Parts: C-alpha cells; sequence; structure tokens
C-alpha cells in the first residue's frame, strides 16, 4: 500500500548529469524532487516538473510511471531526491 521512486544516473557529463526517476505500484503518484544547493532543471520527459523554491512538484500527463530530467551540476553532483506521495 505504499509506493517508491527509483532515481539512476543514465549518462554523466561535466557540466550536469541526467537522472532517471520511476515509480510502481500505480501512475497516480506524485513525484517531489529536492535538489540541493542551486541545482536546477532543464529537461523533463514522461513527467512535468514544475514548481518553486528549493522543491520541485512533479504530476503525470497519461504517458507511463518513468521519466527522466536533465540537473545541471552548478556545484552540485549528486542526484535530487525524489518521494512518491499519493494517499
Amino acid at each position: 500500500t505504499g509506493c517508491s521512486v527509483t532515481a539512476t544516473r543514465a549518462e554523466e557529463w561535466s557540466d550536469r548529469f541526467n537522472v532517471t526517476y520511476s515509480v510502481s505500484g500505480s501512475s497516480a503518484w506524485t513525484v517531489n524532487l529536492a535538489l540541493n544547493g542551486s541545482q536546477t532543471i532543464q529537461a523533463s520527459w514522461n513527467a512535468n516538473v514544475t514548481g518553486s523554491g528549493s522543491t520541485r512538484t512533479v504530476t503525470p500527463n497519461g504517458s507511463g510511471n518513468t521519466f527522466g530530467v536533465t540537473v545541471m551540476k552548478n556545484g552540485s553532483s549528486t542526484t535530487p531526491a525524489a518521494t512518491c506521495a499519493g494517499s
């Protein structure tokens, strides 16, 4: 009765790193990314990553439960933390 988000690193560059966030159990979930420092996102497929502040809200658009996001280093190289929220 609980969902989760598995994030893996696919390609890694010297100015940013791609990420692969996914969730199982169901597609109606709420992915929440929490970058650290000032990292930012400039790409997102299979999910819409919008929001403001040090957190980012993510929701499904009727495509699947596996989406990827592109984060920029900016002095950071640790992927963000995603959390599935669906009561």
